């Protein structure tokens, strides 16, 4: 029982030709036009290289998909034929065939990667703001685009420290969102696992990426990846319960008619609610501001639909700063 408070009717107002990803025909590309230069990287079923041209003859990037089913790749490619344009999202070149074996290869355009790991440990007060932000521009077209990135994690969210560049990656989870429909739940990764996915709410949405978001920006603010550090699906509700309080879950689970599984509902107990500011230490303290938490705390809600959307978070005091810079430019 569930719907999304924004940008439902998209795919419902759009040519079937927008999201029957199936009743597609990839216009492959020739796989001589480009070359392997270093390799780069891994992306979730997919080995990433820095490549070369066809004639322009600059840096790139190769995907080549782990061989998964004609499906799921009509799927990434046609997001990304969507999604092309919109700000600060990853722009599809290419789509050759398999040169070597199973799999065909997606060419995009040339990231400066930086590493999350060593970046964001460095990251100032204002370049987290800014980063969230660019971040949120690329969250609120492909939502207003009718599709959802369900994988967002600092690995997809590759910054160009140097050139203040943000670009969100890897489409192979995404999907077109449809009024009342009910996904799969083994989506995106688990410490960003929205609770929904871990109580089994299938007809979720676009509210699902703002969940990971506000994960990230925890990791962000706090210093400390991954914020909710599961072990497992199972445990995952419960390291998130242990912080949100079992209070919120329950209201939750009640308002959508869903009962928790045994077993479940045992590993998950009941612990009181967990301040924001009790995560505050020296490491952290220099991010952590009331305006954070608030931002943070306005992502981080079991109801889905009580979280903010990605346009509603641009707006938020807290990146009030970011915003009075491009209206001055
Ligand atoms: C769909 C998709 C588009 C991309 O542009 C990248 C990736 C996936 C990706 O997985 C990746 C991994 C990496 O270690 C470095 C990159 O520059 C990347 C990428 O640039």
């Amino acid at each position: 029982m569930s719907k999304a408070r924004v940008y439902a009717d998209v795919n419902v107002l759009r040519p079937k030709e927008y999201w029957d990803y199936e009743a597609l025909t990839v216009q492959w590309g020739e796989q001589d036009d480009y070359e392997v230069v270093r390799k780069v990287g891994r992306g979730k079923y997919s080995e990433v290289f820095e490549g070369i041209n066809v004639n322009n003859n600059e840096k790139c990037i190769i995907k080549i998909l782990k061989p998964v089913k004609k499906k799921k790749i009509k799927r990434e490619i046609k997001i990304l034929q969507n999604l092309c344009g919109g700000p600060n999202i990853v722009k599809l070149l290419d789509i050759v065939r398999d040169q070597h074996s199973k799999t065909p290869s997606l060419i995009f355009e040339y990231v400066n990667n930086t590493d999350f790991k060593v970046l964001y440990p460095t990251l100032t007060d204002y370049d987290i703001r800014y980063y969230i932000y660019e971040l949120l521009k690329a969250l609120d077209y492909c939502h207003s685009q009718g599709i959802m990135h369900r994988d967002v994690k600092p690995h997809n969210v590759m910054i160009d420290h140097e050139l203040r560049k943000l670009r969100l990656i890897d489409w192979g989870l995404a999907e077109f969102y449809h009024p009342g429909k009910e996904y799969n739940v083994r989506v995106a990764s688990r410490y960003f696992k929205g609770p929904e996915l871990l109580v089994d709410l299938q007809d979720y949405d676009y509210s699902l990426d703002m969940w990971s978001l506000g994960c990230m920006f925890a990791g962000m603010i706090f210093r400390k990846e991954p914020f909710f550090y599961g072990h497992d699906n199972h445990d995952q509700l419960v390291k998130i319960a242990k912080v949100l309080g079992t209070d919120g879950l329950n209201v939750y689970l009640n308002k959508y008619r869903i009962e928790l599984d045994p077993q479940l509902e045992a590993l998950v107990g009941r612990h009181s609610r967990k301040p924001w500011l009790k995560f505050m230490n020296a490491d952290n303290q220099h991010l952590v501001s009331p305006e954070a938490i608030d931002f943070l705390d306005k992502l981080l809600r079991y109801d889905h639909q009580e979280r903010l959307t990605a346009l509603e978070a641009m707006t938020h005091p807290y990146f009030q700063q970011v915003r009075a810079a491009e209206n001055s430019r």
